[PDB]
């Protein structure tokens, strides 16, 4: 009923959208992994009379449900998708998207990692993002490579019309008491990567983590703090 939708509020398989700003939504779904249930976020950005999707809904059936929810709530076609790293909460569902007419994109680093891991593989490669601090335009967003953090390939996404910073899994929510799933992380470089984000997007008004509740710029410093303490 208007609050940001939370893990115990979303059955696995269902998707909810949350309006962030004019022409910007997050999508929220839940999935089981190693016997526990987790929420995850993605982004939807209006691109004229089309939509740009950022990240799948973590699984094939969740992603089909995402497309249905978008049709119900927004009613514009998803034409392109970008996955912000190689893990299943970002690319699982790419095959569904690809069969629903959506052109799927990721950096070459993400595509390689996804292939090597046996995850679904976006079709198109996003060049121009291989060095930390690189930025490129993609429809109504800017894609930014901050450096290694949650993963070596993680990208963040900025919506300049709305000053929305979608951190993906490089950014944690304010309630986080740990650094999430760090299997593929670079705990030593992560704070440096976060500092790059802070420097590059000082006017962000909303910051959206890969999992959990949006907030403001404080999510960035909080993330650095939880990662440094996890490393320590
Ligand atoms: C698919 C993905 C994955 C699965 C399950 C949970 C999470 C979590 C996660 C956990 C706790 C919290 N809450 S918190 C900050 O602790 O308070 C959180 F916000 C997120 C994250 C994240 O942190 O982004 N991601 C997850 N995977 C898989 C994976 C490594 N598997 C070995 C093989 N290489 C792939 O690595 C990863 O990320
Ligand atoms: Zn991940
Ligand atoms: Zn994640």
């Amino acid at each position: 009923s208007g609050e940001y939708p939370t893990v115990n509020e979303i059955p696995v398989g269902e998707v909810r959208l949350y309006q962030i700003a004019d022409g910007v939504w997050s999508h929220i779904a839940t999935q089981s992994f190693d016997g526990a249930v987790y929420p995850s976020n993605g982004l939807i950005v209006r691109d004229g009379d089309e939509l740009l999707l950022i990240d799948t809904a973590w699984g094939a059936k969740n992603t089909a449900a995402l497309l249905a929810e978008i049709e119900k709530q927004i009613g514009l076609p998803v034409t392109r998708a970008v996955s912000t790293h190689f893990h299943d909460d970002r690319v699982g569902g790419v095959d569904v998207l690809r069969a629903a007419g959506v052109a799927t994109y990721a950096s070459p680093s993400t595509r390689r990692l996804a292939e090597a891991e046996g995850n679904e593989i976006p079709t198109h490669s996003l060049e121009g993002l291989s060095s930390s601090g690189d930025a490129v335009r993609f429809g109504p967003v800017e894609l930014f490579y901050p450096g290694a953090a949650h993963s070596t390939d993680n990208l963040v996404v900025y919506v300049p019309s709305a000053n929305v910073l979608y951190g993906g899994c490089a950014v944690h929510e304010l309630s986080s008491t740990s650094a999430g799933n760090v299997a593929d992380a670079d705990l030593a470089e992560w704070p440096t990567s976060v500092e790059r984000i802070q420097k590059h997007y000082p006017e962000a008004e909303v910051v959206i983590p890969g999992h959990g509740l949006p907030g403001g710029l404080d999510l960035l410093q909080h993330t650095a703090n939880v990662v440094k303490a996890h490393k320590n």
